């Protein structure tokens, strides 16, 4: 069995393995890189997702959110406050204040001692989910507005043709946006890549042992827990690599910098935070290993995780005894 130990893996295709985007992630497989739920790719040297950044300062974030926390340093939930419109040259001018900007700091290990310690007592304001691309239609490589779409999966695995569009979104982030445990929708795959700006780090637990995550979720955050089977699909709570690692929880911890790909791989649960100003876009795909995992994906049916229109069709098909339940919590 390739990858037993569930490393995060990384990645260095040449120019003529980056033009078959589902070969190389079958490949990235075949050497077990999916175990651990999330890879790192690193593009080859003849390879750009656009000629400038110089360019994007009027984007619109028509609804910045300022992420507020709740609980202690190591176990907290976040609540989304939104806020008015701001361009991209505005959140970035934001993001560098003094009351935003990333501090003073010696490496990648002291900002995360920094981050646990002190992210419950400040609430950073993060741009997200906006529908849109920053690759360069004449990017013919891993061009995450060019990959093929998950219903044009699904008809070509089980031959029902559904409803449906797959499209990127951009991430603006700043010092201490944070992104909560959670798998992906109907847990699928999903690719981001960091255009710009400051880096990303990440968390993970294996696919094989993500129940444990679950586990120790429902215990400390029962209220969330009593109110939703499927609380982790809501996208709000943290849990600190000191208390996963108190509970024995298996995971791993990876940094993202500016021109590098992840892969988050079915059924991986991970979580991370933003180190200063930076733009990330991201998609979920689909494989035919994925399908299964949509079969047992679950289900939020309380009305806080409320989704995509394209996850009507894929609860429908693969799930069909689950549907009436959860389009009434989307009603
Ligand atoms: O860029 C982000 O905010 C975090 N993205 C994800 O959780 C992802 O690509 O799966
Ligand atoms: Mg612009
Ligand atoms: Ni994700
Ligand atoms: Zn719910």
């Amino acid at each position: 069995a390739q990858n037993p130990n569930c490393n995060i893996m990384i990645f260095h295709p040449t120019k003529e393995e980056f033009n078959d985007f589902d070969k190389y992630i079958a490949y990235m497989e075949s050497q077990g890189a999916h175990r651990a739920g999330l890879a790192k790719i690193i593009p080859p040297k003849e390879w750009k997702a656009r000629e400038t950044y110089d360019n994007i300062s009027e984007i619109l974030i028509a609804t910045p959110l300022q992420q507020v926390a709740s609980g202690r340093a190591g176990v907290f939930t976040q609540y989304h406050k939104k806020k008015k419109a701001m361009t991209v040259g505005e959140y970035r001018h934001l993001a560098n204040s003094k009351k935003y900007q990333t501090p003073p700091h010696q490496n990648f290990e002291d900002l995360e001692r920094k981050y646990w310690k002190n992210r419950i007592y400040n609430s950073p304001i993060y741009g997200a989910d906006i529908s849109g691309s920053l690759f360069d239609e004449n990017t013919k490589q891993w061009n995450l507005g060019h990959l093929g779409t998950i219903q044009d999966l699904l008809e070509k695995e089980c031959g029902v043709v559904i409803e449906g569009v797959n499209t990127p979104y951009l991430y603006f982030g700043m010092w201490k946006t944070t992104f909560a445990w959670h798998t992906e929708d109907m847990d699928l795959y999903s690719i981001n890549y960091l255009h710009l700006g400051e880096p990303k780090t990440w968390y993970v637990v294996p696919p094989e042992h993500g129940q444990r995550l679950e586990r120790l979720a429902r215990e400390l955050f029962p209220g969330s827990s009593r109110g939703c089977g499927a609380f982790l699909r809501h996208k709000v709570a943290l849990i600190s690599p000191t208390v996963l690692k108190e509970n024995g929880i298996p995971f791993n911890r990876i940094t993202q910098e500016a021109g590098e790909f992840m892969v988050t791989f079915p059924y991986g649960y991970h979580a991370g935070f933003n180190h200063g100003f930076n733009c990330a876009e991201a998609i979920n795909f689909a494989t035919p290993r994925w399908i299964d995992y949509g079969k047992m994906a679950s289900q939020c049916s309380c009305g806080e995780a409320r989704v995509t229109f394209s996850m009507d069709a894929f609860v429908r098909i693969l799930q069909p005894e689950r549907y009436d339940l959860w389009k009434r919590g989307q009603d």
